């Protein structure tokens, strides 16, 4: 599930930065209703991805790290690779928020070697962006 | 909405290919129920992106053709993106049909540039398909 894989994400995100968390947490930085978020994590408890104790917090399984630690690496290599080639920075997170779900790994793994490509040397990012400037000149 | 552009980029094809164009065309081109093509067909005709008479079947309203070969330019250019980058041609159109929707326009056209980028100079093209090779160097 597409909200499936932004929970694991965003958990993994969460206790990786405050190491505790809970539905709380989840709540206000999805902008979702609690309820509704208990729900999901109920169903991710279900599939054993996570676990929701009581002075635990949430854990992710062993199950649970490794796609969260995939859809943390997708997501910000679609970050850099945006901005990479010119994208306005307000417009990033939320390209990103919405196509991380609808690229197969196999495209995820090209994205990585054009942003290899473009990151072991910086003429080709001064190509790049000088077509970007011809491309809007009519603009300047 | 999505499924909406999915209908107008569709329409928009199937007028161009064949000049005639019906209700049974969309159905059969998207897999879906006809009955469920009349409605989206009626509201596209309310929102006045389309025409859909007798004898004239289906037509875009001047409204609807920018729009149309709008999304059809767009998904033609992440296509080329892709293949560009050497994702699988069999994953394409699927991986295409996904994202176009979550693209922002500022996005498409860095998108649109970076394509350029690698179109007019295959030294780019080499450079970058030796980075994919040694990616994948431990398969071969
Ligand atoms: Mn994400
Ligand atoms: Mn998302
Ligand atoms: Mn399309
Ligand atoms: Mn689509």
């Amino acid at each position: 599930t597409p909200s499936m894989e932004d929970y694991i994400e965003q958990i993994y995100m969460l206790i990786e930065e405050k190491g505790y968390a809970r539905v709380s947490d989840i709540a206000e930085a999805l902008a979702v209703h609690p309820s509704s978020v208990t729900k999901m994590v109920q169903k991710l408890d279900k599939d054993e991805y996570l676990i929701y104790e009581k002075y635990r917090g949430l854990v992710l399984t062993s199950k649970g790290k490794k796609i969260g630690k995939r859809l943390v690496y997708r997501h910000e290599l679609l970050e850099q690779f945006l901005r990479i080639i010119g994208v306005d920075e307000e417009k990033i997170y939320n390209d990103v928020e919405g196509i991380e779900h609808h690229l197969s790994w196999n495209s995820i793994d090209r994205i990585g070697d054009l942003v290899q490509y473009f990151e072991e040397d910086d003429a080709r990012k001064k190509d790049l962006k000088s077509i970007q400037k011809k491309t809007e000149h009519h603009n300047q």
